[PDB]
């Protein structure tokens, strides 16, 4: 009858750094409303809910923000992989498959110091709309920037599941960005869900919830697209490990490991720490 | 390694009301560690208890993600319910929770679901009465117009933590959004935070100082609000009544209040106990 959730940090080499995450390792008793309600209870930027089946290395997953369900490849999957490794045991590399509605994601995990290192294969990035010149300018100003604050590389919608409008801006512009306009209908025109501000030279990014109020520490769902973008436009090497940076404006500077293969496939990885195990005391 | 608990305060059922983490024995946690765990868990407030001189007396430390807030509020109700859970006992249990120089009297009882807990916030203190220009400025700082003020005079009111209570209509309350920095203006009035108040609906909204995260149910404001309503003849002295908060986060909360005729403002509600958490790191 025991049901649990776990508090983890992802993209974290020590506890109480990186991006906090709640993981429910067996959410079989919860309906969708309960999953959304528990996500709001725990107040982590995302919670992930695992549904076991007949394969001990494969789980269905459901990912929620405090706003909505996001059934797309992201860093909650890294945290889930680490937790599954903790629960199974074994000193060797472990392989996992997590099923989201839209796709299957292959992951691997290894033990690393006090915690784990986990990596996922997000597949090849899909490059979508290119905003026209007037639209690029509008998005800059929606974040309190000007058209000159944009870089010399094209804003584009890039996706490994959840489409981001990647908006290349200068390092200077990134530090003073503030969302002041509603982005919903502008993003709708471009087939994009969220904006990710990107310093391509410093390989650093910033992104928020839809209202621009809560900033995400480290966004695995954007890390893939960003990596694929940098490689596509000759700003990073194919087949080599590099790092993206996120979270320093929240005093939680984090490192996201990324790589684009010859196939196109982008892999995203990071360290994971386990912080707490919680037993549910309410009715199932 | 140690222990904390997840509870909901002012919650008629689990997964609504104001979520709260309670560390029942924080004797070996330094202030930096308390603040760090508060930021990790992301509950609007976390509370840390340390044994008093007495099995019913505890010292308490309350943190938001920004700062320590050593004032009687929702976390004390959660702490009292948890202490009742841990100690056992049949009837009403009494507790004294110390917040710096304040000794706050709490009572708890078992309920069919969870607990009921109440606190005595003492006598409310009334303060500044901002002029019309200043009231309009505050309305505008929340994306509201002068016409959205309901006509009941804004006042600074406190049971420890002073709030500017800003009476607005229900229509206005539901489209409020902070768009200006409030610190200079609040400092001038001797207030720490703004609480937007629909006096007729007995519903309010309030945020952190930057207007980014909304609080579900603000126990430290509930006493001042009850006192205000009684002062201005919108509720009767001595009669218990109910305030509402949390609807805008899909977490409706019921806050029981009474301005007793002998002066004491009481604030209470149901408290749910959701989880027991064990730390896996030191």
């Amino acid at each position: 009858m025991s049901r649990r959730y776990w508090q983890l940090d992802v993209f974290a080499e020590r506890p109480l750094t990186g991006n906090g995450l709640a993981v429910f390792d067996d959410a079989s008793a919860l309906d969708d409303a309960a999953m959304q309600a528990w996500t709001r209870e725990l107040r982590q930027f995302e919670s992930i809910f695992l549904l076991p089946g007949d394969d001990p290395r494969a789980f269905r997953a459901r990912i929620f923000t405090l706003e909505e369900e996001l059934p797309f490849a992201g860093h909650p999957l890294l945290g889930a992989a680490a937790l599954l490794h903790h629960l199974r045991g074994g000193d060797n590399e472990q392989h996992w498959t997590l099923h989201l509605a839209s796709k299957s994601v292959a992951l691997r995990s290894v033990r690393a110091g006090s915690g784990f290192y986990a990596e996922m294969d997000q597949g090849r990035a899909e490059f979508g709309a290119t905003p026209d010149a007037g639209t690029c300018r509008w998005f800059a100003e929606a974040f309190s920037l000007s058209a000159n604050d944009l870089s010399g590389h094209p804003p584009r919608v890039v996706s490994t599941g959840l489409p981001y409008l990647l908006l290349p801006v200068t390092a200077e512009a990134l530090g003073r960005a503030r969302q002041v306009n509603d982005l919903q209908e502008a993003l709708d025109k471009l087939g994009a869900a969220f904006v990710y501000l990107l310093d391509v030279d410093g390989r650093e990014g910033r992104t928020w919830d839809n209202l621009g109020l809560v900033e995400d520490v480290a966004t695995g769902s954007a890390a893939g697209p960003v990596a694929a973008y940098l490689v596509e436009y000759g700003l990073a090497a194919r087949g080599e490990p590099f790092v993206l940076h996120q979270g320093r404006f929240l005093e939680r500077p984090s490192r996201l490991d990324v790589q684009v293969a010859t196939d196109g496939s982008v892999r995203v990885g990071g360290h994971v720490q386990l912080l707490a195990r919680a037993e549910l005391l309410t009715s199932a």
